[PDB]
Parts: structure tokens; sequence; C-alpha cells
């Protein structure tokens, strides 16, 4: 697998050689958004952990369609945020209960290197 740790100082610059095939390879949930937080990537890993199939997720919006109990000043009010700051880099825990069973989660949230692109990085807690 790829030996990528949760939360290191550098995961931009790793995350941005790793095709499509190799994030499904993370020990981690790893979501790529737009600036309008349209979904770009979705991993193996995330899509066990939400049950969300993968390839049916990307180009939905994450906070509109997909996941809006993450539409709340505490994960969406801090996206928007960074976004309009063009820097983002926070960690926080959080529940994920929208047609699932309530699952506590650690959540980084990182700007991507290149772009108008954001990282969402997940692990159980
Ligand atoms: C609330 O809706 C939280 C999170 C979340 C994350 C990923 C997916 O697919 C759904 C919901």
């Amino acid at each position: 697998m790829e030996h990528v740790a949760f939360g290191s100082e550098d995961i931009e610059n790793t995350l941005a050689k790793m095709d499509d095939g190799q994030l499904d390879g993370l020990a981690f949930g790893a979501i790529q958004l737009d600036g309008d937080g349209n979904i770009l990537q979705y991993n193996a890993a995330q899509g066990d952990i939400t049950g969300r199939d993968p390839k049916q997720v990307i180009g939905k919006n994450f906070f509109k369609d997909v996941a809006p109990c993450t539409d709340s000043p505490e994960f969406y009010g801090k996206f928007k945020e960074g976004v309009a700051s063009g820097n983002l880099n926070t960690m926080f825990e959080y529940t994920f209960d929208y047609q699932m069973t309530p699952t506590k989660v650690k959540v980084h949230m990182k700007k991507a290197l290149s772009g108008d692109s954001y990282w969402v990085f997940v692990k159980r807690v």
C-alpha cells in the first residue's frame, strides 16, 4: 500500500504524484474538492467508511448532495473560509450521520498544492 501518514506535514506534495489508482492505496479516506465543493477524487478507504460508491459520487457537490451533515459553520463554514482566504489547514473531529450509522471521524482539511483544489482526509477515532 501507499505509506503516507495521516496529518503529515508535506502531505500535499506527496499526494500530488498519486493517480486515482494510487489514492486507493492510502490508509485513510481522501477526498479532493474544487473551490465550489464538487467532488473530483474519492478513494476506496473513504468509501469503506461512508458506504458511498466512489465512482458514483464523483461530480456531485459534497455539501449539497452527498454530505448535508457537513453543511454547517463547523465544517462547510471552515471550508468556505479557506477557499476565500486561499489557504487551509485544519484538523478536527466530527460525526457523519446521513443515511448511515453515526460515525466519529478525525477530519483534516488542507489546500492542495496546485490550482483551486482542496483535500479532505478522514480516519476513524
Ligand atoms: C455528513 O453528511 C458527513 C459526511 C459524509 C462524508 C462522505 C459521504 O459520502 C457522505 C457523508
